[PDB]
């Protein structure tokens, strides 16, 4: 089964974004990347989402969900996130990072916990954050020193 | 497998609505219904969504998509859609109307083929569109004069 530990190499993918383009983990090495995995585009609680915390973040940021592409380029749009949104809609990644859960609404409904990993330009996790409550938000000044002590 | 033909009793199903609510096609016996598969929410051509083009329907109209309900709230909001919404998610329905493709540039992203069906108050299909071709609509004038007959 899956487990992602600090210190480990982060497991691999290649999923689209919200053109439809395929992005891969792996080639972004040479690069700190932040994996900001989200439950669902459009939850409803606020002028704009949480996601767009992100968007001062000193890293390559991959915004990921289960949703559908063209529906994350419409949130992408709405919220004004500048970063890559990208659609993990065979649920692959979310296995692979050991971040999946059913919505309590919706049988059979997988998707991602709210979380967050921090990749060095080696590939490797050096943060790890999962809320199985998606309402909570991370800690992003933690997470901006992470990163910047990997810069 | 599964084929859906005039004369026959629709296959019945329940889908949650974009408020998570749960609509069984049955219980809709006794009024004409419409079902209106599309491929997906925000697809990009204009200001309005072609779907908006049910709102005049004299029946109880059901847009039916795999996108999930978050997405397709937004989505009805965005093109003042007036009508119910039905997330699909597991795929059940696009298989039971025989109406499931793959998306051309997602491997294994399988949706609903841009389809209408008519269903009388005794729950028949009544009347049967499925387009190959996700940018075709629906002739809009015979399905309302098949309602009207129905009504």
């Amino acid at each position: 089964g899956h487990m992602v530990e600090i210190g480990e190499l982060a497991p691999d993918f290649e999923l689209p974004d919200t053109e439809l383009k395929k992005v891969k983990l792996s080639a972004l090495k040479g690069k700190v990347v932040v994996l900001a995995f989200y439950p669902a585009a459009f939850t409803q609680v606020t002028f704009r989402d949480s996601m767009a915390k992100f968007n001062q973040v000193n890293a390559v940021v991959l915004g990921i969900s289960v949703d559908p592409p063209f529906s994350n380029k419409a949130f992408k749009e709405h919220n004004k996130l500048n970063f890559t949104i990208l659609s993990d809609y065979n649920r692959e990644v979310v296995k692979k990072y050991n971040v999946a859960w059913e919505f309590p609404a919706l049988p059979g409904y997988v998707l991602a916990k709210r979380a967050v990993f921090v990749i060095d330009k080696e590939g490797k996790v050096r943060y790890k954050w999962v809320s199985d409550d998606p309402t909570k938000e991370p800690p992003y000044d933690e997470i901006e020193k992470v990163v910047k002590s990997l810069s």
